[PDB]
Order: structure tokens, then sequence, then C-alpha cells
């Protein structure tokens, strides 16, 4: 089979066993970056030009496709997707992934299990935002953040308050969400392919802070997840229909929490605390469905 | 019935037409900040708070959501979605129509006429692009990721050649589609309202222009379309699952090509020069779809 | 004489009163947004260019610069001042009263007596920052290159604690300041013209806010100011090198402190509220100023 | 002495550069990050802290701070300043430097040769900004660019029409400026200390491009910089009251002609490509003038 693995990132860990893993079963690979594609839209069924030259059917279609370049790596990925590439998670999916707050909405209405979360973006009443929410202790984050910059503890009303209020000017959207405490700086990181959880490890924050983000100091190991953390993992992949995530989960006392979910979660941690092969079930995900 | 109208411009001419109309009609009606919107997600379906208050139940929304706020604006809208309230235009419809590639896509995937454009971001042989659409005169369209940033006339290779290498770098995709000059700044406007056009405006470019949007110094008449392109608006509307549009078409030698579909339409311009109560046709399709 | 106002608010209060009360004095007035200014900075000095023309020299310039666009904004202002129009304010003043650390690191070194302040970015021992302060209650001012963010009360040492982590990795620094409550939510706003207090004012919040401001609830009475008062408000101004500023006091037990010097204030708010023709002030001190 | 290095970057080859030469002169240095300095600023020149500890008194402080930490910085570099350190390029300085459209006013009205150079942000003539420059060939260039991106080549009137409508809707300053055509895509790069030029190197564009950067593929070699050029880049980085810079110059055939000062200029492409100790000119000059 011919895959496209489409990404700005070829020289990384995750591209590369994504190539390695499709060669070693006999597979052709070519590595595209997605922003170098260009193509006619209209007349549709154009084929796509990379680098002067016309590139050739792909049988499927691996995107990788980095938060700032959502827009344009879609496009160049719903192209692919006409032209009858098999496609490792779908335009409009990792499109709708991406939107946060949409993606969150529909995690909720689905009926997966999250922390009592609220939206918004220049609230006029903070104390009713706060109550709405159910008080302190709270985590205030950006929405467009990453690596837990802009994610915050208040643990008093006063100092959520005082963020919420500190916020406002940025102009830009937040959430303000149940602290989960129990979980004591913990979070368990799955990775779904398909219909199983594949791998789980769990991320550690550093003593003094509760964000278990690799960046700010967490520790990664390996994890045992329960059955029910496995079900609610591969249910909110297939909430989003995705065929590829990563799912973030809270052990809170009622039960596990969504935290987050990645349309294209990264390999290298994962896989080598574990010792698995995802990239090697990837590619065998592609070869069932293409 | 009770009607929430989503937008940051409530001051506007279009919004105020549209509270006036609902109003008239004996309707109940609210204009709301998006913006000002909070409210849990999780559980879901909670209640919308608003400047300290609780919101009601609203029977229908209309959403003018701006192009600069479309993430959270939509959220917003999705919130009055799943707390029940009828949506003149869904959120998805919406998020998807203000991704011009996207929605360019769709419309040719769906078998509407569209001048030859071609898309790129970062691409590796400009003259390779440029022979795609087929040369000098091109437009280029400069977009950061669904916000324009600006259309151009590129009137000679070489024009079209520095204005993509000028963004290289810049983090913004680029259009570069065939110059219907035959329409000589003129474009034709239909406001689509469910199954009908309702209104439909000839827009002229000022002179040394073609780009015709009166927010430009357009001149606008009322127009005569053909049923061609009376259909190919509607069906424009409708592949887009918006309810209402404004769909831009260029008169081409060859025949009407689609330019672009707006979920949100203004209303000034084109009310006046038609006298059409477009307003008022937006609220009788939320009379007839909308329940309570 | 001829009389330049350089702003992007023709259209606005300030802009309109300083236009007519100019003309009522036998000027001839012209309002430029200095965006759409155009020139060669080399040639030296070059004449500068609008909307197709040369524009003729201005015997006077009145900058009325945005926050936003201070850089081409002091820009075209400074190539005004080489062709040899009189700025009301000149752009090196303008310049460095827009960066508040700098400009108050020169009124305490200059001493003038200001609350206690400190400043920080990415600081590793938030209590450390803290206690140089005094401890809560602390306001925290975040800003974003020239431009503020926004300004808050920390009620606590663990509502500060929780500000300056939230914005630890954000491109914000940070200033921490002793909070005058025994201001009770009052400042004075004089605004000074050359070397005279035209116009003082008591600004009180809303009950149920700290930020006196006048956009946020404004409730404002005229003072009556301090000898000490108005020796420090002229000070202040003149330290900055500016001919026209608003100068908001903070009334203290230990004495009056300089919040903030601001070289384009407003004057709606101010005018209204004390009948005084502040304008006409203004264009007074450039007839006694301007040669020719 | 005792030597601060002010810099984010101090795992970097200039700052790594800087305290080895220094140390080898036996001096005693701590690289510091500026972000991570906090301080009161009134009362005015207390100690500075860092990481929970009071700073000692640096006898010189070497400001290396980044574009965008240019306001933070450049305060904590004044506080280092009021506390008697002597500053290799002092705060203020530093701050202009920073102001691409000041510095070239400065720079031309002090009669340095600069190209020709029209300034604009948002113009409604684009044929009359292009003609006041001089017309086609023009390079058009974002005043906040780096590294050559945004920077092109307009070789007729039309494709210089375009790039200029294009980049209008970017809402930034931009310059156009005369093309140096007989450069043949060279620049020499000098790095002055003090009074004199200590290296140069010639930065050559790649084939079929006209701009000299890395990133854009252009090739350094040592440079033969004439007596009028050394003149000129010292007189450059005097003007502008730094004492360490780089100066960038086209030869153009009326002369040398001043592109572009840097008062952080990099080490490492210069020093590898000459083998001039430059960090250890940039020490002496501080044995010259700093008091111990
Ligand atoms: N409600 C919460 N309760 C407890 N810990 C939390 C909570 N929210 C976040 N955390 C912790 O903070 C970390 C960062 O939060 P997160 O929402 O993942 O933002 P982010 O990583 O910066 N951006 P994203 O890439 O979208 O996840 C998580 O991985 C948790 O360890
Ligand atoms: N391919 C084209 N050929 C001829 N005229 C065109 C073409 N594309 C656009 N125009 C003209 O330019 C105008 C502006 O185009 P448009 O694509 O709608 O951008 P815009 O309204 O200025 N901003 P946006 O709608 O967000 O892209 C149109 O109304 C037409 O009059
Ligand atoms: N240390 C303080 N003690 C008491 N009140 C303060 C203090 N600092 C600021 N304030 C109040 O906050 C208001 C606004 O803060 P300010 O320092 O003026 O920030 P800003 O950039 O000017 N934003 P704004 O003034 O509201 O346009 C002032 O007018 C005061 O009423
Ligand atoms: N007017 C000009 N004539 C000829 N070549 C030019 C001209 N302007 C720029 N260049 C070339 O293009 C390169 C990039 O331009 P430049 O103005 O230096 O922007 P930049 O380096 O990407 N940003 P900056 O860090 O501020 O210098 C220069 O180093 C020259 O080689
Ligand atoms: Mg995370
Ligand atoms: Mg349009
Ligand atoms: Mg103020
Ligand atoms: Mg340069």
């Amino acid at each position: 089979m011919k895959i496209a693995i489409l990404s700005r990132d070829g020289t990384l860990y995750s591209c590369k066993r994504l190539r390695e893993a499709a060669i070693q079963r006999g597979h052709l690979v070519e590595i595209l970056d997605p922003l170098s594609c260009y193509m006619n839209i209209n007349p549709a069924a154009s084929s796509i030009h990379y680098k002067g030259r016309k590139l050739p059917h792909f049988d499927a279609v691996i995107p990788r496709i980095g938060t700032a370049i959502t827009f344009y790596g879609t496009a160049a990925l719903r192209q692919f997707e006409m032209l009858g590439s098999y496609p490792l998670n779908e335009s409009v999916a990792i499109a709708r992934a991406r939107d946060k707050l949409r993606s969150m909405q529909l995690l909720a209405r689905q009926g997966i299990d999250l922390p009592v979360t609220g939206i918004a973006h220049s609230p006029d009443d903070t104390s009713d935002l706060i109550d709405m929410v159910g008080g302190a202790p709270l985590v205030v984050k950006l929405v467009e953040g990453t690596q837990g910059i802009g994610v915050v503890l208040a643990e008093t009303r006063q100092a959520a308050e005082s963020v919420i209020d500190a916020f406002r000017g940025l102009n830009a959207h937040i959430l303000v969400q149940e602290y989960i405490k129990e979980a004591q700086g913990c979070d368990i990181r799955c990775l779904v392919v398909g219909d199983e959880v594949v791998a789980a490890i769990e991320r550690r924050a550093k003593e003094g802070d509760f964000r278990s983000n690799l960046h700010r100091g967490g520790a990664a190991s390996v994890a045992s997840i329960t059955p029910q953390e496995r079900e609610i993992a591969i249910k909110a992949a297939r909430t989003m229909a995705l065929d590829v995530a990563g799912v973030d989960i809270l052990r809170a006392n009622r039960g596990p929490l969504v935290m987050e979910v990645n349309a294209s979660p990264g390999l290298e941690g994962i896989e080598k605390t574990t010792g698995i092969d995802i990239a090697g079930k990837m590619i065998r995900w592609i070869e069932r469905h293409a």
C-alpha cells in the first residue's frame, strides 16, 4: 500500500516511527509537509502538487496536523480524501477536535463524564460565574493554551475572582473548571486506536504543582487503567469520530473524567514508557480499513 | 415567541431591523452579545447566564456572529441549540461556512460552477501554481485561518509572483483565482431565505476597482436574475446547509460562477436598494420552523 | 494659524471639540488619520502625503495618538516636527509616557511620591515579590509591551500569588502596587495645560469596584486640590516633558501620590463635569508657543 | 570587575563567549535572565531581586535583550543603570533602536545616507506612494519583519501595486524602498565596538534571490571594508548612541547606504567567519569605560 504521512515534523520521533513501521510492513511511504501541497480545487478531483511535481495516488494518509495549521492542513487532507485516500482520522473530525469548546460540548452531550466546566469570554459578573461552576477550588484555563501555560489553581474564592478578572483583559475564551484535587496531580493518558486502548501512562506533576504537563516538569510512568477507564477512553474517541486519539483522564471520586481528546497524540513518551509498538498498531488499523 | 438575536453589533442596522420586524409580528426579542454569555457545558445543556442573570428559554436564536469571534460565538449558539432553541443557521453550518477553503471545496465537490481556483500556503514553485489557474490576470485572496486578509488583482505574472513571494512565511494561505474581467466590477448578490431567493442586487465596483462590495464604495441596483442564477443561489445555500445566506455570483462569458456564500449577509444595502422586507422573510422562516 | 489634529478618531467628541475651538479662534484645522499619512523619511524630513496629495505646512500639530498605534503614530508626528510644526506634546515625550515602567522610574527618580510599586515579569519567588511592596491587599497590573491588559485587586496573598502564576508564560509584565483603600475608590484627575491645572476632578468608582475609571461606572465631582497637589500635578506633567497631560492622583494617609500621567487625556467627562473650555486652553497654549 | 550579562539566551554562543572572554580576562561574571529580575521602582533605585535573592552590585552590565522583551529587559537594564552599573549600550538607546521607524528617521535627519525610503501603514493612493519613493523597482517590506520574511522585490510598477495592496490587509507598518540593484544581493555587516569597526563580513544572497539573510540561503564571507564604510558604520552607531552595534550597509553607485542598525548583534557567524575575538573587544571596551 502507498501511504502519505501529512506532517511538518517529518524529522521528529512520531513521524519517523510511523514511516519505519509502515516500511517494515512492506508499504511505500512519503512524508508530505501540508504547507507545501498546492492544488486546484475547482475543478474538483484535481491532483495535488508538491514541489513542482504532481503527487501520485495514496491509498492512505496519516494526518499529523499541528494546531497552528489546522485550517490549511485539513484542507490539504480534505483534498486527499476526495481523491480516494483513506485517512487515519477524517478532516471533519480533526477540525472539530481542534475546537476545544465544541469537542467538550459534544462529549458532555453524548454522556461522557467531565469535570463541571463553565465557559466564558467577557463575563460581566465574576461571582456569578464562579458560583455557576460551583465555587472554589477552581482551575482557570485559557482555551487556546498549551503546555499548562495559562492553567492556574485558584484555591480560594478571592484567588478565583482575581484570576478571572485578570484574564478578562486578554480577549480570550476561558474555562473555569472544578478542581479534581483527589487526583493528586496525576492524569491518565490513554492512546486509543480504533476500538481499543492500545497504551496508557500516568503523568504526575512535580511536588508543589498540579499540572502533569511534561514541560511543567511532569513525570511519566506505566499505568494500571481500569475497565471503566478503558471504556470511557474508547467511547470518547468514538464520540469524536477519531480512529486515533489521545484521551486524558482525571481520577475523581465519582469516576474517571475525560479532560482532553487529542487527534494527533505524540508517540515518543508513551512508547518509550510502555514498550508498546503503537505506530505498528496505527499501520495495522490502516491495513484493515483502507 | 421569544427570540434571541446573537450579535455583538446590536446597534447596527441589520440587528435593529431583525428586532423591529420580530417585535412588529408580536415576538419577544432580546439582543445578546455572544461574548457576554457564560455557561456550564458540563453537565450537558445547562442554562446560559448573561450579565449576572440566568437567561430564559428562547424558542429561536438568530446568529449574526462576527468574523473575529466564530469559536466562542458558535459555542454560545450551540448551547442555545442544545437548550432547544431553533437556530436560523446552525452552529455547524456557520462554522463550516466561515472556512472559505472548506466551503469552496464543498461547493466544487457538489458540482456548483466556480471560477478556476487554486489554493496554496507555502508553495515552493510559484510558476507551477500560477499555471494551475492559467496565468495572469489573476485574483489573489490572502487568509489567516478563516479571516480574510485581502483581495488583490495581479495583472501580470510578475505581480502574482511578487504577492505569493511576499506572503511566504506569514502564516496565510492563498487562493489564486481566474479573473472574471467581463464582469467589469459587477457581481450579483442573491439573498436566500430558506428555499427562495428573496432579493437580488447588482453591485458595481468603484472607479479603478474590481471589488464591488458596497463597504468599499459599491453602487447597488436591483438585479433581474435568470432562473439559472436563482436555482444556483438556492442550491449553493442548501449545499452549505444554510437557512439564510448571501450568494455572490459573477456573470462570466461561460455562465454564472459562484464566488462567495455568506451565512450573515448585511441587510442595509440590499433592503434599501430593493425595498423588500428581508428581515421579515427571516422572521417568517422562523415562525414556520420553530416550535412553541 | 494652520493646525493639524493627528488622530484616528476625528469622529469623537475630543477631536471635534478641538477643531471647533480652534476654528472659533480663527484657525484653519485639518483632522488627519496618522495611519493614512505616508512619507519619505529619507530624504530627511520630506513632505507628508495623505490620500493622494502633498499636505501643506502646518504651524502646529495636535497629537491624539491611540494606544494601539504608537510606533507609526509617533513616526508621523516626528515627521511633522521635522517639517517645523509645533507639537502640542512632542513625540519623544509621548513615546516615553506610553512606557509606564520607564515613566514611574523617572517620576520616582525625580522625587515625586507614588504608591509603593514593584515590577516583575516571570519572578521565581512570588512571596519575595509580594513582600517587596508590603503584602496584600495589592493591586496587580498586567501589561503587554506598553499596552495595559488589566488592573485587578488581590485581597489576599494567595490571590496575588495566583494572578502572578496565571500570567507566567503569557508574555506580560506585572506591576504590583500598594493598594490605597483609604482613598475609598476615588482618584483625582487633574488636567494640566502648560503651567496650570486647567481642571481637576474627583472620579469615584461604583460602589462595587475599586477602578475609579470613567469607562466603568463614572461618578465625578469638581475637586478641591491641595497647594502641594497643584505643585505635584504640574511637576509631574513637566518631568514627563508633556505640555498637555491628565494626571491621576490618589489621596493617601501618607500624602498625595501620583498614580498615572496620560499624554492624551479625554475631554468629554472632564469638560461637561466642569463646564470649562479645556480645548480652548489647549488652542491658547498653541497660540502662545507656535511661532507664526 | 563584576559583570552581569543580561540575556534570556544564557546557553547560546554569544553569551557563552562573553562570559568566557570576561573570565579569561579576570572578571567575575553572572548571566542573569532579565525576565527573572524583579524590583521596587518606587522607591527609586532599590536593589534588584532574582530568584529570591538580592543581587549584588555589578560594575558593568552587558545587555543582550531580545526583541520580544524589549520593554521589560530595558526596564531591568535601567534599574542596573540607576544602581550605578556601566551598561554596554544604555537602556534608552536600546529602546530607541528597537523602534525601526524612529531609528531610520534619526539616521536620515543626522545626514547618514540611506536608500530613499517611504513609510506607510494604510495608504489610500498606492500609485502616489510608489511615485513618491521614485518608482519601480522597489523593495517592499514589513517594518516588524525579521530574517527577510515579508521582504519582497517588486521589479515593475504592477508588482509594486499588487504587493502594497496585499500588505494593506495586514494592518502593519511597511517600508517602500529604493532597490539597490548594483549591490547584487550582497550586504556588508559591520560590528562596531565603541569608536571602531572590529569585524565585517559580506553576506551574499542565494542564486535567484536578493536577500542576504542567513535563513534565506545567504552565504557569509570575509569583507573588504573601505575607509568610508568604516567611518559610516562608526558614525551610525554613535548617532544612535550605541556602544556595540551591528551596522548593515548596501553598496550603491552613489556610495554606501546604511540599511540597518542592531543593538544586539549576534557574534557566532561573524566571529567564525573572520576569526576575530569580538567578545574580548566588548569586554575591553568595558574595562576602558567602567569604573571598578
Ligand atoms: N480540573 C482540573 N483538576 C485537576 N487537574 C487539572 C484540571 N485541569 C487541568 N489539570 C492539570 O493541568 C494539566 C494541564 O491542563 P490542560 O487542560 O491539559 O491544558 P493544556 O495541556 O495546557 N492544553 P491542551 O493541549 O489542550 O491539554 C492537566 O494535564 C492536569 O494535570
Ligand atoms: N475571481 C474574481 N474575478 C473578478 N472579480 C472578483 C473575483 N473575486 C473577487 N472579485 C471581486 O472582488 C470583490 C471582493 O471579493 P471577496 O472574495 O468577496 O472578498 P472580500 O469581500 O473583499 N472579503 P472576503 O469576502 O472575506 O473574502 C468581489 O465582490 C468581486 O467584485
Ligand atoms: N494602588 C492603587 N490603589 C487604589 N486604587 C488603585 C490603585 N491602582 C489603581 N487603582 C484604581 O484603578 C483605576 C485604573 O487603574 P490604572 O492604573 O489607571 O490602569 P489603566 O491602564 O490606566 N486602566 P484604566 O485607568 O482603567 O484606563 C485607577 O483610576 C484607580 O481608581
Ligand atoms: N532596498 C534594498 N535594496 C536591496 N536589497 C535590499 C533592500 N532591502 C533589503 N535588501 C536585502 O534583503 C535583506 C533583508 O532585508 P532587511 O531589511 O534586512 O529585513 P530583515 O533582515 O528580514 N529584518 P531586520 O532584522 O530588521 O534587518 C537585506 O539583508 C538585503 O540583503
Ligand atoms: Mg493537556
Ligand atoms: Mg465578500
Ligand atoms: Mg487610568
Ligand atoms: Mg536585516
